[PDB]
């Protein structure tokens, strides 16, 4: 019967989320039938101790199936201490695991990195930024993190010991840098920072992450509401937080539901014969497992990836932020109305340019070299003459276009009749690809009309951006055409398709609101020059 040994910091400052820990593996094996045997050990508050553990562990166990450890700490000392014994080895609660033996070490916990890109998106609108981090290698990896990404809205990096918390110091050199955000990279013991923070008259906005999600803060609600974080999406929908709230008069918080999976996980890696740290390591690269934590996937590298959101704490409870669905849309919007205005004015300056040189030639062909350059997005510019016809483009890779008649294309129409720049539609260009064309009118010296200049964007111009913007976050951003047709959509067979073919008010309304089936959608439009596209937001 193997034996797996569990590591959980039960001499420490994170006490709680040690016996929850314990808590949720217990009433876990017990019902899976126990494919396994569990012992616990005591991590304690820092490094030595842990690793004493884990060596008194692999001492005294000589049927050791796996070593699972709990905290980033815990779990990077392990790491290569484990490989090198061939030991098969879990890190759960665990963001900032630290990595050396590939094919090592399978991780619960998504990781700082992930989850700071986006906490990043409510961040960013605060220019004065606090943090305060437990010392450890999850504190200074959040500080590091958040270091990089914002350098100058960062005024101040304190730490502190989670078992001693004196922090009245470092609460001194924060409120004297008179912080817009207060970052706490704390689990429960932040009720307590969040007393002494706003006795000491700071009145920032707090901000924290997963860990901080503990009863103790929201009992502190006097000082922590309207407190920030980000957070994993599961739901409570799951029988696990009903079976725990039963037996220990308590919900479990993440620790206890991604403890749960572990051993739900685990148990039937067991059973299925796998028993070597190659094999049980393979049971998870790769996989997807939905459970307690909801739908979870291992990259080839062993870590667990799953969606997060903003929550908040309130009076009444933890709850889901409901600020952050309008702010990724707007943000997106945003984001999309600048790399528009910049490809315009770089068009318009192109085409004040192309004034004295014609379109065709040498002179020609290095304005449009320049504005391709310029942006980012395109995949290539040209020129059109009078008649509708290409007559240059760079790159020059793409010189069979030239001699191609587009008179025809519904934006070259409308820059002829209104001798007006223009957005074009979605359509298929000579190119090969469906995309949209942005072009300005041409004038010679005399004011007479010659053609336009003109920047195609990528085939996967929405994609690519929105796809960066809402990473991870449980929510799709789609993006309409008037007439209703799917430009973008990360679903790529929904492409093409029209809805005549609450989508009805879409094509009518440039901002709106709704609910199907439930999944709630807001829009909003973005575009140029009259041709403006609906940006959709959707979300459970
Ligand atoms: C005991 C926890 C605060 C540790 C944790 O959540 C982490 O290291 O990621
Ligand atoms: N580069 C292009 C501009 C306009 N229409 C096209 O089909 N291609
Ligand atoms: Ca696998």
């Amino acid at each position: 019967k193997p034996v797996v040994g569990v590591i959980l910091p039960f001499s420490s400052a994170f006490e709680d989320i040690a016996v929850e820990q314990q808590r949720a593996v217990e009433l876990a094996l017990a019902e899976s039938g126990s494919a396994f045997e569990i012992v616990f050990k005591d991590g304690g508050a820092d490094v030595d101790t842990a690793v004493q553990a884990f060596q008194d562990l692999v001492r005294s166990q000589e049927n050791l199936a796996a070593v699972v450890s709990c905290s980033s700490w815990a779990s990077s000392a392990i790491h290569p201490l484990a490989a090198e014994k061939d030991i098969f080895h879990v890190a759960i609660g665990s963001a900032a695991l630290k990595r050396t033996e590939p094919g090592h070490t399978i991780r619960l916990t998504v990781g700082v990195q992930q989850e700071q890109e986006q906490l990043a998106a409510y961040l960013t609108d605060f220019e004065r930024i606090a943090v305060l981090a437990m010392d450890n290698n999850l504190g200074s990896s959040w500080i590091r993190m958040l270091e990089d990404r914002f350098p100058k809205q960062v005024v101040a990096a304190q730490e502190y010991n989670p078992q001693q918390m004196d922090i009245a110091a470092q609460l001194a050199t924060i409120k004297a840098r008179d912080s817009e955000a207060l970052v706490l990279i704390s689990a429960g013991e932040a009720a307590t920072i969040a007393k002494q923070a706003r006795q000491a008259g700071i009145k920032a906005q707090l901000v924290g992450t997963r860990p901080i999600q503990r009863a103790e803060v929201l009992a502190a609600s006097a000082f922590t509401n309207g407190l920030v974080y980000t957070y994993p999406s599961y739901n409570q929908d799951h029988p696990f937080m009903s079976a725990f709230t039963d037996r220990y008069g308590l919900e479990p918080g993440f620790f206890g539901v991604e403890a749960y999976d572990l051993c739900t996980t685990l148990s039937r890696a067991l059973e299925q014969g796998r028993q070597t740290p190659k094999a049980l390591f393979e049971w998870y690269a790769g996989n997807t497992f939905t459970g307690a934590l909801g739908k979870v996937t291992f990259a080839n590298d062993g870590d667990a990836s799953y969606p997060y959101i903003f929550k908040k704490v309130t009076e009444s409870g933890f709850r889901v932020a409901e600020f952050q669905f309008p702010m990724l849309l707007t943000q997106t919007a945003q984001e999309l109305n600048a790399i528009f205005k910049d490809m315009d004015r770089s068009v318009a300056a192109a085409a004040e340019q192309l004034s004295t040189t014609g379109l065709r030639g040498d002179r020609a062909s290095a304005i449009l070299e320049t504005l391709f350059n310029e942006n980012q997005y395109a995949y290539n510019c040209v020129t059109v003459d009078a008649t509708g016809t290409i007559v240059n483009v760079a790159p020059k890779q793409y010189s069979s276009v030239i001699g191609e008649d587009i008179s025809g294309q519904e934006q070259i129409i409308r820059l002829h009749e209104t001798h007006q720049p223009v957005l074009s539609q979605a359509i298929k260009m000579v190119e090969g690809f469906v995309g949209i064309d942005l072009e300005h009118p041409v004038f010679d010296q005399d004011g007479g009309f010659i053609g336009s200049v003109s920047v195609l964007t990528q085939p996967d111009f929405f994609g690519s951006i929105i796809s960066r913007k809402v990473h991870n976050f449980p929510v799709e951003i789609f993006v309409l055409q008037r007439d209703g047709t799917t430009i973008y959509d990360v679903n790529a067979e929904e492409i093409g398709k029209n809805a005549f073919a609450i989508a009805r008010k879409m094509v009518s309304q440039a901002e709106g609101e709704g609910t199907y089936r439930a999944k709630q959608l807001l829009w909003t439009s973005i575009g140029l020059h009259g041709t403006n596209y609906r940006l959709a937001l959707t979300y459970g």
